[PDB]
């Protein structure tokens, strides 16, 4: 079951930003509201001019609030595709955090928002294209993207900016770089095709041998090295590490080779039978999930 | 774009405390001074079926501890109403919200915290199905966590706490009222769920969020009236369809009637022979119609 990390923390930290006649929502740390910049822009069908945009900008046009109360802007920088707006209160409900850098492969979570109210929470995997499939329409811009790690310390990692005409979603960092440099334009860009994360489907495969799901298990191996170069040709990545699925294999007896090959026969699909109810090999979950939800760790 | 949601977690997460009765310890819910949770916390440590009526009669207040983020709280006394305890405690909770507690019917979509040790550690939608049963994921210590759902105005409807997992993996809780969804038992035995039905009011939802994004090879011309699918669906395992008209503004989004949708679930009963709607290779009845007109146009 694909699941999110609970939002509490992060829902209070969700604010709604005004600029003119557009709206989005910001992500409000200490005295900071962090924001895409496309608030700023002009109503036109041209590309924007994000430099005469900034230039031209009145700090008196903005209007940022958390729950229908309003906060004062003292100054506003842009670095990237999004904007650094200071208010004249810090938030007291800011959770100890950090600022990271996804990498495909990583999954993290979705808090949706509204005029800057959260509707809803999803957990997603950042994918080596490096774009997600999530669920959002106009407004939703802003909504940020979280991991809680075991410590406590919340990780903020992804601000909305757009959905691709092919219906793919993508954000930026809080540092302003665009997952994947796509441009937040309003032009027609086409990522690259999605590869299957190897890592992944291992994790999986490992789940449905201890839920004894087993009649797809090659008694053959094939070495990692063989595998990644067999991956480069068949839409799937390079997988990482043996030692890292170490607690799946000691549980299990399987080793991570067994499971590569595995992989080589049930590419040319299942043939009518399931494997934890999947017609198709899952990307979906990752190893760390898959420790998480059968063990608690 | 369809993607399985939960609704914000933030308010329920202040309510869910750690109960602990000598050494076995489950979740609850606190809400002002009362905290409900899973009788199952006062059973003794023996295989056989619980005399819960015995063991409730030998129960002694000092055995139970409730904390909050490790706080511990002060028992003042317990009552159990069917498979729940309710826990008056020697303080009220200040961030309870405004709430109610509902039962939920088949088909009804929620949202589950699930929790550990009084600690939520992950949220997600899940929908009640026709064997009162639901698909979710949990492990050994998640008993008590709470199923919620937020309405439109605010109001937190609070309507499951985690008791059981079957032989087959689906698994069952109560209300807080006490009862069990679908009438088992919460007694380490064996008991067998009905086979699960499809419900007809998703896919039928489902099949429009197809056609809105332009998937629509698999649409029939051909019109099957409620009443006809009705008495097909019995025979393979589909719900009835509850209404028709509740669609009808996607209907005009599409030009689509839901009788046809109704002749195309019968056409596409077996597989898709290959291709594909949305991706899924065979039909779909995890969204609600709700979930779709909210996530594709925002009512
Ligand atoms: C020719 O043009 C195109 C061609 C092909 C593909 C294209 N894609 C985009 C795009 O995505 N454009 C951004 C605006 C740019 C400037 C950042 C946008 O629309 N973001 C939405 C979120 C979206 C709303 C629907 N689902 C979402 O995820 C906002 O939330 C904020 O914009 P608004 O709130 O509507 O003002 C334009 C475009
Ligand atoms: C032994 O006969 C059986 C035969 C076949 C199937 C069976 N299933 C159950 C059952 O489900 N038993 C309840 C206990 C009582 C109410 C009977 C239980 O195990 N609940 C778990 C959650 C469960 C645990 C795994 N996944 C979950 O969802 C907790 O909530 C924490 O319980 P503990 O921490 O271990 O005290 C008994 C049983």
């Amino acid at each position: 079951k694909k699941m999110a990390q609970p939002s509490g923390c992060v829902e209070r930290c969700v604010v709604r930003v005004c600029y003119g006649s557009t709206v989005l929502n910001g992500v409000w740390l200490g005295d900071t509201v962090t924001c895409p910049r496309h608030v700023i822009a002009p109503s036109t069908t041209v590309l924007i001019d994000y430099d005469h945009a900034y230039s031209t900008m009145r700090l008196h046009n903005f209007s940022v609030s958390h729950n229908g109360v309003f906060l004062g802007v003292v100054g506003v920088t842009m670095h990237g595709s999004v904007l650094r707006i200071k208010v004249s209160q810090s938030n007291v409900h800011t959770p100890k955090h950090v600022f990271k850098t996804l990498k495909p492969g990583d999954s993290f979570n979705i808090l949706a928002c509204y005029e800057g109210i959260a509707s809803g929470v999803f957990g997603v995997n950042l994918r080596t294209n490096f774009t997600i499939k999530g669920s959002f329409i106009n407004g939703a811009c802003g909504s940020p993207g979280y991991n809680v790690r075991n410590d406590g310390t919340v990780e903020f990692c992804y601000l909305h900016q757009i959905e691709l005409g092919s219906g793919a979603h993508v954000g930026s960092d809080f540092t302003g770089s665009v997952y994947g440099n796509f441009d937040d334009q309003p032009s027609l860009q086409v990522e690259s095709a999605n590869l299957m994360l190897s890592d992944n489907v291992v994790a999986f495969l490992y789940a449905a041998l201890l839920n004894g799901c087993r009649w797809w298990l090659c008694s053959t191996r094939v070495n990692v090295d063989g595998f990644n170069e067999w991956a480069m040709a068949n839409g799937y990545t390079s997988v990482s590490s043996v030692e890292c699925y170490s607690i799946l294999a000691a549980k299990t007896g399987v080793s991570v080779e067994q499971l590569l090959a595995s992989i080589q026969h049930l590419h040319e699909g299942f043939g009518g039978k399931n494997i934890l109810g999947y017609s198709s090999l899952c990307d979906e979950f990752t190893l760390a999930e898959v420790v998480k939800q059968m063990y608690g760790v």
